[PDB]
């Protein structure tokens, strides 16, 4: 149950984040510009927290006591100290493009991206609206509203208990894997924003956890978070095998899928299901002949 | 540390500039003619560079040494390669009006606009006048003359160090955000022309960086660069709500603000602030009951 | 003769694995995140096992009778019950980092890493490929094929038998030292994958058990399994001793050697054998005098 936020706290966050920026400006890093890109994400977060503070000028005790914002600010300071402690321990490994400590910086940078996207979804124009956040899928929005009313945020354990009474979770290992998918901000809470993303991606509600198992646990087509330029470079090694395809999450477009595939004429196209569940777009695209070989493999999962 | 300029250097620039014209002429793009319009900006820039060249016909070693001109030419090459490479990578997504890569072309056209406007400012009718450039606001021109004397262009880190000793900049994050506003040409210097636009927009000088914060960082009414038609179109949705308003910059009129608003009879009028700063104009427009609802929202910032 | 795998032996493994994860999540533990890390390996073994189960949904009678799959699952269940009973008996002592229980936890953590690498080499993307596995060194490949044909896995005693027929094992003590080197998964069987590993490390095949004696049996530079960081932290006491080196196996790179060594400039650097055999590169290196004081000792073994 985290501490009341005040200006000292937000001022100290700005000093931590400044440090992270100075660390990531080292030209030995050769840090790429692609999403997620921590040298944009930090100052965009700073801009949107100034925008929040400005809206609450009269009313800092109402802001500082908001539970979502207290959880968020505690997590922003934690994740900032983690990135600083990662430079300090990783040292010369930080300059090795694909060492462990560098792949960890990419993970953090992702979490900063998710954090900022959640903050803007809860405080659009710097005003709190978590209690009126619009859940996109109607069955998911009934489930939240009944179990949690207008809550913006819930501890993982209550979320998992509430979810289990409607979509049974079959082991503790399944449950930790589910946590790590849904808890994008890695703070052991489930926001209503994070719940909207996950139920959008793994719709329809009625076989939620079965869609999640077969699209994102077991499917050779699944890439988790990638950039469009990283999809093209992966499928390019299969430019010669029409019907090769993968599907990815996008850190600039939370809650949507993008399908990359190799056409008959040796190009690579991308499609965004806007229309159907991914599950159905994969079934249709296999029977239309476009989505045959997931990560270029011969055998395609049966989803029907 | 920029390299010395010759006609060779100009010709290869014109050559790259020429590639981008051909790339932007592609019928498939369906390039809209609204400012900023790269198919006018590139040839107009090509035209001013020739005036300049002609003016410098056999005093050409004194042109090529000018520190402003070396920065310029290096920046125009950088920005033109980046445009060319944008089309390389973007491929089919160039013809998607709202792709990321098409939104990057809009940002680059803006930069080409700002580059042309500065070039003409510093070299009016083709002759170097940067050391006598007239700065618009008196308190700003005295700051520039004290810290920098007659210089035309200064490295961001010296500008930032001098401005901080008069208008203190609270964090690295806040310095980043500032640079993104002042550095129009995205070259990591600050021209006396760039400085004059910033100080005009964010007068008065005595409250500079707090004006910038309350007008352009945190204000829901701020639109950054739009056209007059984009303004109309956006306020069109707020026809039924008199006293709605936004405020915009103009790529064709650097250093000047333009307010759109909804009248009591349901018309959209645009105005262009008279002889008060924006800040006072917003204050007065509220008082008088015109500017009530910034981008149609119920709560207007208190600028008082 | 381990028993058939059914989905009720598999639900039983998931429940033991859960328990291990809850034990090892304990805050007093203060479990470091470095490899092998049991809080990643169990969740990854479960992902990979669920992928296999999904590929065999129509065909469980065919999965559940597979000998390698029956040996693996029997051994996963034993190694997990052993981990739990390590906690049940150790009690408070688990929270002392250098206690014997906590070194046993690290040993079993290694084993879980080896087991997951083996299961992925045998079931790439969840499908059985044991019978067409690719052994790297062709002399090794012929031996396995003459002895065992297309088998994936053989009892230690059969293996020791066929090996000795080609490469006499000189004693029951030596044999048992060989077992600890080869039998990574400590189940008393030798897979095609474990044999591929051993034969890469201790190549060439023509003098195999002599290579092993000289690298692993009689060499004070042999460090066994170790991290990059644990290499730096042991040579750190020879930074004043140009050319102290040790060499080490890596749980994340099975079948590859790594070498650390102190430079003269006094730096600790670490390579990855240069494609020749360790044997060769330890000479060569010696001959270039990089590699001199094996663990700091003034006498170097003589491989030659
Ligand atoms: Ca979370
Ligand atoms: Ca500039
Ligand atoms: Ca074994």
């Amino acid at each position: 149950p985290p501490g009341t936020v005040d200006k000292k706290m937000v001022e100290k966050c700005w000093k931590l984040m400044d440090k992270v920026v100075r660390l990531c400006q080292n030209p030995k890093l050769a840090l790429k510009n692609s999403p997620p890109y921590i040298l944009d994400l930090l100052p965009d977060t700073y801009q949107h927290l100034r925008t929040i503070l400005s809206r609450y000028e009269g009313k800092m005790e109402t802001l500082g006591e908001n539970e979502y914002f207290r959880v968020f600010m505690e997590n922003l300071m934690k994740k900032t100290k983690q990135t600083i402690s990662l430079f300090k321990e990783g040292k010369e490994r930080m300059y090795e493009e694909n060492s462990q400590p560098r792949r960890n910086l990419t993970k953090l940078s992702l979490i900063f991206s998710h954090m900022l996207a959640e903050l803007k979804g809860i405080f659009p124009s710097g005003l709190f609206q978590g209690d009126t956040f619009r859940i996109t899928k109607a069955d998911a929005a009934e489930f939240w509203r009944k179990a949690f009313g207008e809550k913006t945020i819930v501890p993982w354990k209550s979320f998992r208990q509430a979810l289990h009474e409607v979509h049974p979770i079959s082991s503790g290992l399944e449950a930790m894997a589910l946590k790590s998918t849904i808890d994008l901000t890695c703070n052991d809470y489930i926001s209503v924003f994070e719940f909207d993303i996950f139920t959008r991606l793994f719709q329809p509600w009625s076989s939620l956890l079965r869609n999640w198992n077969s699209l994102a646990v077991t499917h050779p087509g699944y890439m988790a978070f990638l950039t469009y330029d990283e999809v093209k470079a992966r499928l390019q090694k299969f430019i010669h095998k029409p019907g090769s395809y993968i599907f990815r999450l996008s850190c600039t477009r939370l809650g949507q899928w993008a399908i990359g595939y190799v056409t008959a004429d040796g190009n690579i196209l991308q499609t965004i299901p806007h229309n159907k569940p991914l599950f159905q777009a994969l079934i249709d695209g296999f029977r239309e002949g476009f989505y045959l070989f997931p990560d270029g493999r011969n055998q395609n999962p049966d989803l029907t």
